[PDB]
């Protein structure tokens, strides 16, 4: 058990997907949703572009070293996302836009992603499992 899509996430990014940060990000975006969020878009105001989807907004990848992504739960609970670039690390840092509840994560893209198998969504993960808890057990479940 664990949810399909990440495979189609990936390919419907692939020409956005440059460096491991991209990557990584797409990984986490595909758990939020996959747990009860759809994304909203990118930023931390509404920009005119506020499309309800499931897909990456437009300009999620546009800054390699900050991404900023709002997402919204599939029935409430609002959500503001950054994952933030730090040496060879990102700091995942995640707001409940009405709970000012606030969650944390840092992870090693030389430990969860490969540069060299970008191009390829088979091996471009290297510990899909254990990202995948991390996330759950650090991100999504403090609702």
């Amino acid at each position: 058990s664990h949810m399909a899509g990440l495979e189609v996430l990936f390919a419907s990014a692939a020409p956005a997907i440059t460096c491991r940060q991209d990557a990584l990000v797409c990984f986490l975006h595909w758990e939020v949703v996959t747990h009860g969020y759809c994304g909203l878009g990118v930023g931390d105001q509404p920009g005119p572009n506020d499309k309800k989807s499931e897909l990456l907004p437009a300009g999620w990848n546009n800054n390699k070293d900050l991404y900023v992504l709002r997402y919204e739960y599939k029935d409430g609970r609002k959500l503001l996302v950054k994952a933030i670039t730090v040496e060879s690390s990102m700091i995942l840092n995640v707001l409940e836009y009405g709970s000012q509840q606030v969650a944390d994560l840092t992870l090693n893209l030389d430990d969860y992603i490969d540069a060299e198998h970008l191009g390829d969504f088979h091996r471009t993960y290297k510990n899909s499992e254990e990202l995948r808890s991390r996330i759950v057990s650090g991100i999504i479940t403090p609702i």
